[PDB]
């Protein structure tokens, strides 16, 4: 199964500068969304949800197809949540209607993470939608209450090792977990990117405790929460020393999590020779906007 990425007809890099434009500006606007965190970690985790799905073994799933646009998708009860993401990218969309489903929601998360002070983020252009049989049945997304052998195997369905899931795991450090999304609370809330999820991990006293969803979580007496699969990251040797890594060089974090990212987003998908170079997109910030 081969997703030939098909660059948008007659699109260059400034197209894709004004749809990031508009998400950002868009992001500044609507500030007040979810006790004024925003929207960059819900837009995050949708790009990362749309992602997700990917099968290495057959090219199923993937953000190339746009699938979460279809009900099976958008109804996943791991995607609990991420309609708000959704809510916020339609009037991008309406005013952009030639991007496709795919790009717009992985542009998104490009878009969030720069617009938090994050690493840039090369990105690529050309997925294409696809049609509604096409979407992946649920449960190809991640459960939060495993151990650090089963977040290691989820993983290598996605291609990714040791290195690249201790990096993308630090987008945790964002948003929060929402009792009625997914059986988890607390840890208060962030809307900056940096490499705190790693510090955090290390420096903090944790105790396993449930929660008032019956769930197991680990909760600091400053008021932070680990999942068991982010706590699982200190309990294995091998992730621990790259917790350490992260957890003391920020620019060597920022540098992992971009390239993992963009894989990541891009997992499944065959660009051709003569495609266009990745896009570095400026943050409106670089642009005087
Ligand atoms: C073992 C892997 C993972 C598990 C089990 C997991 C699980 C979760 C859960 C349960 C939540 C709370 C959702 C809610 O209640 O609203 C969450 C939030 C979030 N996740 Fe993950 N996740 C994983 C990996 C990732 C990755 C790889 C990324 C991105 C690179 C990511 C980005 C986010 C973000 C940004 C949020 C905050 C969303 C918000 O504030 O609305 N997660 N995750
Ligand atoms: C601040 C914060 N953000 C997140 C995102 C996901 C997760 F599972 C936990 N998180 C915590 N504690």
């Amino acid at each position: 199964l081969v997703h030939v990425a098909s660059v948008e007809k007659g699109r260059s890099y400034e197209d894709f500068q004004k749809v990031y434009n508009a998400i950002a500006l868009k992001l500044r606007e609507d500030d007040e969304y979810d006790n004024y965190i925003g929207y960059g970690p819900v837009l995050v985790r949708l790009a990362w949800h749309i992602s997700g799905t990917w099968d290495k073994h057959d090219n199923t799933g993937g953000s190339y197809g746009g699938t979460y646009r279809f009900k099976k998708e958008f109804n996943d009860p791991s995607n609990a949540g991420l309609q708000n993401g959704f809510k916020f990218l339609e009037p991008i969309h309406k005013e952009f209607p030639w991007i496709s489903s795919g790009d717009l929601f992985s542009l998104g998360g490009v878009t969030a993470v720069q617009e938090m002070q994050g690493p840039k983020i090369p990105w690529r252009c050309g997925r294409v939608d696809t049609p509604e049989d096409t979407t992946p049945d649920n449960g190809r997304l991640p459960d939060a209450d495993k151990d650090a052998g089963y977040v290691r195997t989820f993983f290598q369905r996605l291609n990714m090792n040791d290195r690249e899931v201790v990096a993308l795991m630090g987008a945790h450090a964002l948003g929060k977990t929402h009792l009625k999304n997914s059986g988890y609370e607390g840890g208060g809330a962030n809307n900056v990117f940096t490499n705190e999820f790693y510090l955090n991990l290390l420096n903090e006293d944790w105790k396993l405790e449930k929660n008032d969803a019956n769930n197991e979580q680990w909760d600091s007496k400053s008021g932070y929460m680990m999942l068991p699969t982010d706590y699982s990251l200190i309990q294995d040797p091998k992730y621990l020393s790259i917790v350490k890594e992260y957890a003391n060089d920020q620019d060597k974090f920022f540098k992992d999590f971009s390239k993992a990212f963009e894989k990541l987003l891009e997992n499944g998908i065959t660009f051709p020779k003569d495609a266009p170079s990745p896009f570095i997109f400026k943050t409106l910030e670089e642009q005087g906007l």
